[PDB]
C-alpha cells in the first residue's frame, strides 16, 4: 500500500483548494472539515499547489487514488468496465485510469509494473507570474457509486512532490466523492457535524 503519510518536506509542500461553496451549481468543492472534493463526473477538479520555496527544474508531480479504508486499501482503484469502455478518451489517458489531468499535454500516466497502481503525473511549473501556488485541473472519470468499481467505497487522492529521479519531496492527499450533485452532498455530509 503507498503512503498517505502528509510531509511537507523542505520545499514547505501543501495543498489548497478554491473556496467554490455549495450551490447546487457547484461542480467540484472542497469540504475543508471533512478534506474531503466532492466532483462530478469528468468536471475540472482544480487542485493547487503551495510551496514556501521553489522546488528544482524536473521536479514532478504525481496524483494517486486508493481506497480509503484498510479493508480495501490493498485493492487497485480503477475504473469500472462501464467507464473504461466508455468512448470518452483524451487520447492520452489510459482508459482504465480514474484520475485524469486535463490541460497539459506533458502529462504522462503510469501503471505501476509491481504494484499495478495507476498513477498520473505532470511537470512542476511553478506559480504563473503574479499567482501564489500552481493548479493541477484532475478529472475523475468514475463515479463513487459505480457499482463495477468504486461501489460507494471511499477513496482518497495521494498527491506527491517528487525530484526528477522520482526521490519524494512531498505528500498531502484528500478524500474525494465523485457524485452528481457535490455541493449538495457537501452541504449534507456537513451538516452531521
Ligand atoms: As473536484
Ligand atoms: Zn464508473
Amino acid at each position: 500500500v503507498p503512503s498517505q503519510k502528509t510531509y511537507q518536506g523542505s520545499y514547505g509542500f501543501r495543498l489548497g483548494f478554491l473556496h467554490s461553496g455549495t450551490a447546487k451549481s457547484v461542480t467540484c468543492t472542497y469540504s475543508p472539515a471533512l478534506n474531503k472534493m466532492f466532483c462530478q463526473l469528468a468536471k475540472t477538479c482544480p487542485v493547487q499547489l503551495w510551496v514556501d520555496s521553489t522546488p528544482p527544474p524536473g521536479t514532478r508531480v504525481r496524483a494517486m487514488a486508493i481506497y480509503k479504508q484498510s479493508q480495501h486499501m490493498t485493492e487497485v482503484v480503477r475504473r469500472c468496465p462501464h467507464h473504461e469502455r466508455c468512448s470518452d478518451s483524451d487520447g492520452l489517458a489510459p482508459p482504465q485510469h480514474l484520475i485524469r489531468v486535463e490541460g497539459n499535454l506533458r502529462v504522462e500516466y503510469l501503471d505501476d509494473r509491481n504494484t499495478f497502481r495507476h498513477s498520473v503525473v505532470v511537470p512542476y511549473e511553478p506559480p504563473e507570474v503574479g499567482s501564489d501556488c500552481t493548479t493541477i485541473h484532475y478529472n475523475y472519470m468514475c463515479n463513487s457509486s459505480c457499482m463495477g468499481s468504486m461501489n460507494r467505497r471511499p477513496i482518497l487522492t495521494i498527491i506527491t512532490l517528487e525530484d526528477s529521479s522520482g526521490n519524494l519531496l512531498g505528500r498531502n492527499s484528500f478524500e474525494v466523492r465523485v457524485c452528481a450533485c457535490p455541493g449538495r452532498d457537501r452541504r449534507t455530509e456537513e451538516e452531521n457535524l
